[PDB]
RNA sequence: GGGG
């Protein structure tokens, strides 16, 4: 796969806080900031492949991420949050870096997931492929070890919503689907102050047919659970686990699943209506009636 | 900086 202005201040001395390269400095907002390092810090690890800085957030006022109630007191949206930006780098790279990050600042970057189902024979219900990555260590406090996920990830810099979905499926799954049979379904952006690098999701549908190849994971393919022990999770006290063993395949890391399993599943850690909220086609599609969400 |  095919892989206004922003007031940049030069600072003439390095501070200690971070001890012959050039440092700038950039005094913004978390809307704005939120885009620069990205959905997974992705944006930014790629504005350093393409011109070489490195770029460090921080609040610059973190006192206001402990207040309860609203200059001083707490901020009302995770976008109001008080950022400062630091890019490490030569002339040259900041330079090139600032374009980059001003075509950053008007992108909306996001998490992106492809709802991949296929029909079932005697039915009228559908199957969905369900993944389970297992996260960094280096990770927020709300974020669990595994992640019960469907197919996708985030958008590159510059790239739209459905190629991502689209490449990002492949990348998971080596599924190969057409622009042509997928179809946007919603769009999330749940987040608090203290989380103010959070980035929305958006969501997208397709069928594949019921007889697909499913290779698995064909990027980071460690990152994911494959290969488990059948019994041992069988008696795991957490009911997801016990759904893996009796569905999922240890070869590739991949279950097909109902949507009245998936909210059942969900439900603890995500609430009702699962995939009703998410995955629920477009009436122009013909597929409303079909995956059975309405 | 993981939309479970």
């Amino acid at each position: 796969v095919h892989l206004s202005t922003i007031q940049l201040e030069k600072l003439s001395h390095p501070p200690a806080r971070f001890d012959n390269s050039f440092v700038y400095k950039w005094q913004t907002k978390a809307a704005l900031a939120r885009k620069v390092s990205g959905p997974m810090r992705e944006w930014a690890a790629e504005l350093k492949y393409r011109t070489g800085v490195h770029i460090e957030l921080e609040p610059t006022y973190p006192e206001r991420l402990s207040e309860n109630a609203v200059q001083w007191g707490a901020y009302e949206t995770a976008d109001d949050v008080d950022i400062t930006v630091y890019l490490f780098g030569s002339e040259r790279g900041i330079f090139n870096c600032h374009k980059l990050m001003e075509a950053a600042i008007q992108q909306d970057p996001v998490y992106v997931r492809l709802g991949i189902f296929r029909r079932l024979a005697n039915s009228s219900e559908v199957e969905w492929l369900m993944l389970r990555r297992i996260n960094r260590e280096l990770r927020p406090p709300d974020i669990p070890p595994i992640s019960l996920k469907l197919p996708g990830k985030w958008t590159l810099l510059y790239e739209r919503y459905k190629e991502a979905a689209i490449r990002t499926l492949w990348e998971e799954t080596g599924i190969t689907v057409d622009a042509s049979n997928v179809y946007p379904t919603g769009h999330l952006y749940q987040t608090v102050p203290q989380y103010y690098w959070r980035v929305p999701v958006r969501y997208f549908v397709a069928e594949v047919p019921s007889d697909i190849r499913v290779e698995g994971p064909q990027v980071v393919p460690l990152q994911y659970m494959r290969n488990w022990d059948a019994r041992l999770l069988r008696q795991s006290p957490d009911p997801i686990d016990r759904a893996w063993a009796q569905l999922a395949d240890p070869a590739t890391g991949c279950a097909w699943m109902k949507a009245s399993m998936i909210d059942q599943l969900q439900k603890p850690l995500r609430g009702d209506n699962y995939m009703a909220i998410r995955y629920t086609p477009p009436p122009y599609s013909n597929l409303q009636e079909v995956v059975g969400l309405g």
